[PDB]
């Protein structure tokens, strides 16, 4: 029982961008290495959470001059036919899907030292929502889960561009302080939603929330955890 | 002698106003448990570099909700007759002398533990101007200065309280992230540099930097490192 997920400073949380600041100090957020060759492979789990893909070693990210991380993983939250399942919500309103790409501060070499510390980690969130296309840099995940049905399980996948993943707009985002989103719900971690979203086609959102079993013989569907209050935390934003 | 002092991130620099970035989410200081009792007394020492003042346990500040600190240490930096040694700048003007109160987040049980990691460290910074009245909170330790003019002397004070040695308005000031500006240097140093100052009579400015002796036969003065870029960053402000 995690006495760090009864904190008061918790994720997720719903956006009211009426009520954000706009702090022009957040500038255009910078990555690099996350083009990937295909070969060595990442590997790709069913946690009977999420699915997770494993990042490897060389990508960067900086959060702004001097804030600089290096990302560890990527997972996904989703909901079930005609049901929504973002973790953060915008006025209210929940997206279909959501991507999070969790970094470590450079200045920590583990998770544990990092956990709990101003600042040590780090995570980028974009909404899914659905679109005309098919999303390529998603099919290269999607089309593996069927692999990966059974809770436990994992494959391994080519590297694939880890930044196709995300929206192309890095200049408009919210960001606030908060918390890992599951046991330990460590907080102080740097949250940062972008306002452009990512389009998957509906056979894609189909795949995701009906393929892969969770705990006991239960679909893996609906994990993503209840908002939680501001309790007076400011959401900062990168444009008025 | 030490190469972090040639980091990218380094304190102190020159703050320009028009250049600040306004983020309403910097809300006002809190400062709690600062008002000494007379008793325990504090040790107040001349290390050769400045005055340093050692605060008890109990000294808790935040610089946001749950981002929380407790005070060290204190010290001074100051120039020489005629010649003024605050370590930031506004617009190129120095200031008579500045004053530093160094805290340690709460997040971490040792300051070797702190230093480097982003917001480890933060200090409050408010530069001291002359005046025509004598400064009743200052006159404690100033009055002492005499006591410890030898390098390596040192003296117990009586408890006073620190807050009132702070400017009026703890809702207008400037922040960024930087370093110690003594060896090592460390960056990941959270700077907050009130907006308002602190008035000193001329007399006191004079006692400041004219009691203390520093290595060899040197007079101990203008103990303040030059202003060093901001290389991208960008200083933020707490009022339009
Ligand atoms: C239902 O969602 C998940 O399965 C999930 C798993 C991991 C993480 S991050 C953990 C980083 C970590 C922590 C401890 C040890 C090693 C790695 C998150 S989140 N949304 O970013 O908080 C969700
Ligand atoms: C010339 O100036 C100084 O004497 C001076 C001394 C200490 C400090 S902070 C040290 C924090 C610390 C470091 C290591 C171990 C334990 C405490 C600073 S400052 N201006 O805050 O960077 C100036
Ligand atoms: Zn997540
Ligand atoms: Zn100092």
């Amino acid at each position: 029982v995690s006495p760090a997920c009864a904190g008061r400073f918790q994720s997720p949380v719903d956006i009211r961008p009426q009520l954000a600041a706009f702090s022009p100090a957040l500038r255009p957020l910078e990555l690099l290495g996350f083009q990937l060759p295909p070969l060595p492979e990442l590997r790709l789990r069913n946690n009977g959470h999420s699915v997770q893909l494993t990042l490897p070693p060389g990508l960067e990210m900086a959060l702004g001059p001097g804030r600089e991380y290096r990302a560890l993983q990527l997972h996904l939250h989703w909901g079930a036919a005609g049901r929504p399942g973002s973790e953060h919500t915008v006025e209210g309103h929940r997206f279909p899907a959501e991507i999070h790409v969790v970094h470590l501060s450079t200045a920590f070499a583990r998770v544990d030292e990092a956990l709990g510390r101003p600042g040590g980690l780090a995570v980028l969130a974009a909404f899914l929502e659905e679109g005309p296309e098919e999303n390529s840099a998603y099919e290269q995940l999607l089309s593996r889960l069927e692999e990966i049905a059974e809770e436990g399980s994992e494959t391994q996948v080519p590297g694939l561009d880890i930044s196709a993943l995300l929206p192309s707009d890095f200049s408009r985002y919210f960001q606030y302080e908060g918390s890992l989103t599951t046991p330990p719900c460590a907080q102080g971690v740097i949250w940062t939603v972008f306002q452009q979203t990512v389009m998957l086609s509906a056979k894609q959102l189909h795949t995701l929330s009906d393929t892969l079993w969770g705990p006991g013989d239960s679909r893996l569907q609906l994990n993503f955890r209840a908002t939680q209050p501001l309790n007076g935390r400011v959401i900062e934003a990168s444009f008025p």
